[PDB]
């Protein structure tokens, strides 16, 4: 199958450490969309790539195990497909007009405000985005849902943060 | 003076708006960091731009008020300084052995743990840093000291968040 692939990529990369860095996964990642008739990207460079080792690196290393590998490469995987069938005309970029529902698929039911602010930020000029942005984009608004969540567990929708748990929490992303 | 030039500026660029894009920020501000002696560096891009107009954006438009800009300028200004004041033997990085100086200097008293998260997520294989990542990192940091701070207000060190309040502080930047 396709992970047992990657596992020996892997094993060519750590062996037994089994842990990929953030070079090391940026060459992987652009091996597959950097080579992609649909994706029209210039693949993805090393500060993105150390962006989702961060959020990823669960027990702080500076690396990726693979099975946070694998929880990362299918969101990448999923969101790709997302971004092609909303890049329907195939011009490199999801319009303001497909954005909306690219998002939802994504899996984001995002309030009408912080879709505005996310649009402002990864948009460009006319309000299009890229690949790379789109992956961005998502790959953080993940790891923000992710690390809210680690605060919750009661399931109040309210948390309680100090500097270091604040720093910690958006600063290693 | 230095600052009534960049006013000029503004002026050539959005008039009584006195607002500038992301592109035209980028474009500003890399005529003086690309075209120097010291920085070895090829310029912000439009990412690192974008980053930089959010975290100072503080009435949601998508552009840099003059203030704000200024606020940002001086900030850029003066931690290039400590990037050139480290970089000594003008390698292009700042090493693991001057980087906790250059974070003093920029104004951070981090704890090691904090400290440490961070040197991974910039520094490259080496521990070493470059001046963009220098400068990205700070912004980021100078922008989650300030979103923590908009919600303490009490001093108490501890705030409370929901989740539209802690996406609009960490997805907007």
């Amino acid at each position: 199958e396709e992970e047992r692939q990657f596992r020996k990529l892997f094993v060519q990369l750590a062996g037994d450490d089994m842990e990929v860095s953030a070079t090391e996964l940026m060459n992987i990642l652009n091996k597959v969309v950097t080579r992609h008739p649909d994706l029209k990207t210039d693949g993805f460079g090393i500060d993105t790539c150390r962006s989702m080792v961060a959020v990823m690196d669960s027990d702080t290393t500076g690396k990726l195990g693979f099975e946070e590998f694998k929880y990362l490469w299918n969101n990448i995987k999923k969101w790709q497909g997302i971004y092609k069938r909303f890049d329907t005309d195939r011009s490199g970029t999801i319009g303001s007009n497909e954005l909306p529902g690219a998002f939802e698929a994504a899996g984001f039911h995002l309030n009408q405000h912080i879709y505005s602010m996310i649009i402002r930020r990864y948009s460009d000029e006319t309000g299009n985005m890229d690949f790379d942005n789109f992956i961005s984009c998502l790959v953080r608004l993940d790891a923000m849902f992710r690390a809210f969540r680690s605060l919750d567990k009661n399931g109040t929708g309210q948390i309680q943060v100090n500097i270091q748990e604040w720093l910690q929490l958006t600063m290693y992303s």
